[PDB]
């Protein structure tokens, strides 16, 4: 059925704004909660542990106002903490809102949004981050 493989999975971020903006909130299946990073500092990132190696070919991002204009989507099939990342998508012209990206299929345990340039003077923040295969 090609469901969202990332729903309810454990997430990790480079920073969070505070309590209530945990990385997990991008993976809870709701646009009423969001991850938000610390503000004012580049880069920031968030990744999900899919639990196991899975086929992945698509990522959907639902940005809050604090979107990334430069970011990559990256995957890792390391078993432990991910250190070996392959970029599958790059932009320097992100525009926020919904971003939905399809790529040639990979096997990944971890899927990351790594952001380097912000569209606002604040941080990086995602309502939702979905992963499909």
């Amino acid at each position: 059925h090609h469901h969202n493989l990332a729903l309810n999975k454990t997430a990790t971020a480079s920073s969070i704004e505070g309590a209530g903006f945990e990385a997990s909130r991008a993976f809870d299946g709701s646009s009423t909660t969001r991850w938000a990073s610390a503000e004012g500092v580049d880069p920031q990132w968030i990744y999900v542990n899919l639990g196991s190696s899975q086929t992945v070919n698509r990522v959907k991002l639902n940005w809050e106002a604090a979107y990334a204009s430069s970011y990559t989507i990256q995957v890792s099939n390391d078993s432990g903490t991910p250190t070996n990342w392959t970029t599958v998508y790059t932009t320097t012209t992100g525009d926020g809102g919904i971003d939905d990206i399809t790529f040639t299929a990979r096997t990944a345990k971890y899927v990351r949004m790594h952001g380097t340039v912000r569209g606002t003077p604040y941080g990086y923040s995602l309502w939702e981050f979905e992963v499909y295969g």
